Parts: structure tokens; C-alpha cells; sequence
């Protein structure tokens, strides 16, 4: 019931982006430039399927430079990772949440089973707990 | 010697973002949330091998919509595209360049042969002429 690291997740399939700037309610640990990924499993219940068992989706997280009013990306902050396995992570609505500092496999940053992720994204239930909508 | 429209960019691997706010000398007409995508072809140029011919980079350039201390992706404005073709394209560098009004393939912007996209282009001489550069 570990959350396995998204290897390759940098060329998945890029569902959107957003700025998280200081002040926001996420900002601690959100703030940043952030691009969610999905793999070909999560496409399926972006576009209004089920989301099938092996579905990721990878939340990116980049710190930015404010320089002459342009956002530049600077070091990634962290990835946020949702795998599903609806009998495996039957306990936060069958999705595993896991963080990982600078995307680095090493470091997981999840030390609740992942609850407190769960505590949000069940606003999300009526989307299978997902916020983010597949924009063309 | 037409760009053509970069069908199904949406599924290509995202090279990189950045946003340009007011004030920013770029802002007419760059201003917005951008990400930049590489068809597999234009893979190989960023990743220090060579172009070949049918690589293709897009600017996906989205208006963005202040919301407590966050960007939010608005409308699309525009894509930049660059189709590599070292023969017909020669006079701009072996890149073809084409602009569409949001995004769609009726609306060509370009009028100058892309001279006008070229001439600032031209600055990057030394990495083909592509400002982007390829990170984790
Ligand atoms: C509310 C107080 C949140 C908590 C706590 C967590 N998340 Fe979340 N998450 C939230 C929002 C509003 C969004 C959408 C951002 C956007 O650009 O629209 C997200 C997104 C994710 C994603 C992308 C998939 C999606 O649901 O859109 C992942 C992979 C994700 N979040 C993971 C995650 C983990 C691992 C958390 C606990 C450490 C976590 N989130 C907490 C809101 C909230
Ligand atoms: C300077 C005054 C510019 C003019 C005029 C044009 N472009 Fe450009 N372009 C510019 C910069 C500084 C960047 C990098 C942005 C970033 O986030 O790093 C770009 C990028 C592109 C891309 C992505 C590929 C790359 O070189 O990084 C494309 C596909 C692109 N631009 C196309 C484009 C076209 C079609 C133009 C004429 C209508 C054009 N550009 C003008 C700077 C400048
Ligand atoms: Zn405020
Ligand atoms: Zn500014």
C-alpha cells in the first residue's frame, strides 16, 4: 500500500497548468507553477470514463522567479502523485496519495496514509476525486 | 512551403511554461500563460542531437484570469509553430514559422513568410534558432 514512484511521468500527457503566487490558502506547500500529467489509464476517466485500476495522475510542482514581470521556472519543488487501486487504496476512496520532494523517489513526504490529501480531494467525489478537467 | 496545422499537439511532450504579466516588454502580443510541446523529432534537437526535418515545436498561448492569489488558464489566444525543413525553409533558417488565432487551423497569422518571427529568432543562431531548453 506504498504509492510506487511515476517513472517516465514527464512525457505523459499534459492536462493543465496554474500558478499557486504567495497568500493563496495552498500556499504551504503549493505555492509554485504547477502542470498535471496524466497517463494513458487516467486519460480514460478525464474524458468521462471510470478511472481504471494503474490510472496516475502527477501534480508537478516548480518554484518561479518574478523577473521584470515575467513567472520563470526554477526548481521543482515536489511531485503530488494519485494511483488508483480501488481494492489496494479502499481506504481514500481508491485512490493512493503520495508526495515526493523534487521528485525524487527517495523522498516521500506522505505520513498519514495519505488522509489529509484524501480530507480534500473527497469535495471531488462526484469526479472520482479528481479537480483538474481536461481542457483541449 | 506552408506550415502545416500540428494535429494532435495536445498529446505531445511538454518541453516547458513560463507566464508574461503587464510590464513585461514581451507583453503585446506574448502576454499570457505559454507551454511549450516537441512532436518526437524536435525531441532529438532539444536533447542536443540534431533537427530533422518535420520537427515541430508549439507556443501554446493561453490568457490567464487572476483568482486569490492564483493564475487560472482562461482562453486560448494563439499557437506559435515551428516545422522544421532545412530545403524549403531555408530562407528563414530551416524553420518554417506560422502563428493561429486560438489555436485554430483556419486562422494563419503570418503574412511576412515569417521573417518578422525569424528576425528574433535569429538571436538563438547558435542552439537552431530554439529559445527552449529541455528540463527534468
Ligand atoms: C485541499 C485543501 C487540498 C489538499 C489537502 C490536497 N489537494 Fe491535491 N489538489 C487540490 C486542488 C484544488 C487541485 C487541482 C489543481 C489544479 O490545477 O486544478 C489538486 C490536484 C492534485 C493532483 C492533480 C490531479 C487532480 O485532482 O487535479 C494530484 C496528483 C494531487 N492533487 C495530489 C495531492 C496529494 C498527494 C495530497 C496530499 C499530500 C494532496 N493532493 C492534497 C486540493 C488539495
Ligand atoms: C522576440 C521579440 C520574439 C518574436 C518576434 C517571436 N518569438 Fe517565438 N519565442 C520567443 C522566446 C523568447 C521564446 C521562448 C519562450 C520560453 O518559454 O522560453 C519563443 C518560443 C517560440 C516557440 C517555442 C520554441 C522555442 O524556440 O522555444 C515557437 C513554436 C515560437 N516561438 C514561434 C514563433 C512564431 C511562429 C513567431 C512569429 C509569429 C514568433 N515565435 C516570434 C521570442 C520571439
Ligand atoms: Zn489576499
Ligand atoms: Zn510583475
Amino acid at each position: 500500500t506504498k504509492v510506487k514512484y511515476p517513472d517516465g511521468f514527464r512525457s505523459w500527457y499534459h492536462v493543465k497548468s496554474m500558478v499557486i503566487q504567495p497568500g493563496h490558502p495552498l500556499e504551504n506547500p503549493f505555492g509554485g507553477i504547477h502542470h498535471v500529467y496524466a497517463n494513458a489509464e487516467a486519460i480514460q476517466g478525464l474524458r468521462g470514463g471510470n478511472y481504471p485500476d494503474g490510472a496516475v495522475l502527477v501534480v508537478d510542482l516548480f518554484d518561479y522567479q518574478e523577473d521584470n514581470h515575467a513567472l520563470v521556472e526554477g526548481k521543482r519543488k515536489l511531485i503530488g502523485v494519485m494511483e488508483r487501486d480501488a481494492k489496494r487504496f479502499s481506504a481514500t476512496g481508491g485512490w493512493g496519495y503520495e508526495g515526493f520532494g523534487e521528485g525524487k523517489p527517495d523522498k516521500r513526504l506522505v505520513t498519514d496514509g495519505g488522509q489529509g490529501c484524501f480530507g480534500c480531494h473527497a469535495a471531488q467525489k462526484e469526479s472520482q476525486y479528481v479537480f483538474s478537467r481536461l481542457r483541449d
